[PDB]
């Protein structure tokens, strides 16, 4: 349903591994992928997400988290 | 149950196979495969796995290791 584009602070590949899992935990997310040419933006795609309480959680854990783009498919 | 993509250091058959063996282990995995037009993805897929304990895994031994996506079956 719909597609999130958010970018995160992820400074190493061990910041990256665990906001791929933040944002899998989410209610309503099927599928997290890494994403961008830096590497430092998460793709987000499923039914039902909350791209507000998604960012603020990514932003709470990770220092930092900007909604890109929301996708309605 | 739960799906993830690792991008594996992995230049010759040997270390693939070793890599390939050391995913298998990690708790929650059922299937491990290698995947990409240059095999150098692993696919692994079972419940309950922890991917960044799962990637810090093969960085460890490895050399790098990225989690490219994770997907909920």
């Amino acid at each position: 349903r719909t597609k999130i584009v958010v970018k995160v602070h992820m400074p190493c590949d061990k910041s990256r591994a665990k906001a791929v899992a933040l944002a899998a935990s989410v209610n309503g997310v099927d599928v997290v992928e890494i994403t961008g040419e830096d590497k430092d933006r998460l793709e987000v795609v499923g039914r039902g997400i909350d791209p507000v309480r998604l960012v603020a959680l990514l932003r709470e854990k990770c220092g930092l988290a900007e909604l890109l783009m929301v996708e309605l498919v």
